[PDB]
Formats: structure tokens, sequence, C-alpha cells
């Protein structure tokens, strides 16, 4: 999978992952990084800040890290409409944060 | 990949995945669906009114299904502010258009 929808969250360990190259994980040691064959190429800077972490994007748009002991380590402080949004490993390699909905199938959740 | 990023195309035969049952294709025969597990639970339903289709996601939030001949044969119709979207088949088997954006890391196009 290579997005992330409202309210959920990527736990320690998990990522996106676009084939065959691009991984954005949400690392053991409280880093969110995106490498490009194995090179970071982009991250949140926050390792070694905790461990145990979670990257948690919410139903008003704000993208945070949350630590083992549940506090804000990280955050994009973009605070919008109440309402749905996702975050996307693009295949360009670009790592994007949509939003609100724009239309929907109605085919979930289920 | 579970994504469709604007201005990008859906070209026949392609499709978005999300382990293990979900399949959202452009079929050759013109048709947009959704299958879970083989059975179709969510479709455009525009078989047969075509071939060599593809599903089009513009930079305004539209997505449109072009046939070979180029022509509009489905949409949704929305149109929006121009910038950039995204169309996502999710793990909860909802289908939906996002945008428009909210934040990017700028990590791409690369
Ligand atoms: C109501 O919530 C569900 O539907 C909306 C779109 O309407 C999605 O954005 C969300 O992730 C869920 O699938
Ligand atoms: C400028 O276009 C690029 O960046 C925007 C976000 O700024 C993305 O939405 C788009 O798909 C491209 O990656």
């Amino acid at each position: 999978v290579n997005s992330l929808s409202s309210p959920n969250s990527l736990f320690t360990g998990h990522s996106l992952e676009v084939g065959p190259s691009y991984r954005l994980i949400m690392q053991g040691d409280c880093n969110f990084v995106l490498y490009d064959s194995g090179k970071p190429v982009w991250a949140s800077n926050t390792g070694g800040l905790g461990s145990g972490c979670r990257l948690t994007l919410h139903n008003n748009g704000n993208l945070v890290i949350y630590d083992q002991s549940n506090r804000v380590i990280w955050q994009t402080k973009t605070n919008g409409k109440e309402d749905h949004y996702v975050l996307v490993l693009q295949q360009d390699r670009n790592v994007v944060i949509y939003g609100p909905v724009v239309w929907a199938t109605g085919s979930g959740p289920a």
C-alpha cells in the first residue's frame, strides 16, 4: 500500500511503498524516513527522539508522530476543515497530504 | 500501487490494488470496476461502450473515462479549484478522490 487515510496510523516498523525503490517508513527509532533504493531522501529528522512511535493523519489534515508516551514529537501543523484526508507516497516520489473529500464511491468502509 | 494522482491516467488493463482482495481496474471493454475477491462491488457501468479506454484524474478534481476516440464516456463532474488531486482505493474498500494539496515533502517529482 502507498497511502494512509485519516484517521488511521502507520505503526512502528511499517511503511508505505511504491515499487521498486520507494519506501516511506515509520521507524522503530521514531524517525519518519523516505528511502530511495536504500538512500534517505527525506525525513522528519526525529530519530532517537523516542521509540514505539506511530504516524497519524487526522481527519482535519494534521499529520503527527506520537512517541510511546503518546506525546507529539513532530507535526505538519496543517489543521483545516474537519472531514477526511489521505497521505500518499507517489510514483513521482513526492509524499503528499490531500483533502478534503471531493468524491467517493461509497464502496467502503466494508 | 493503490492511488492515481492528477493529472495522470490509469490505462487499459491496468489497475489499483490493495492486497489481497481489492482490485480497481480500467478494463479493456471500457468498464471501470472494483472487484472484491473476484466479485464486482462497484463500477462506472460503462462496459461495452468503447475500447482502449483510460481513466484520468484532472488537476481540478474531475475524474473521467475516455474512449479510444478520446471522447468522454463517463465522469464524476467534480470540477473544483485548479491544483492537484489523488484517487485512492483504500484498505477499507472505499474509492475516494481527495484534494486539493494540504502539504507536501517536495521529495518529488524526481
Ligand atoms: C465516511 O468515511 C468514509 O468515507 C469517506 C469519503 O466519503 C472516506 O474519506 C473515509 O476514509 C471513509 O472511507
Ligand atoms: C507540483 O506538483 C507536484 O507536487 C504536488 C504537491 O505540491 C503534487 O500534488 C503533485 O502530484 C506533484 O508531485
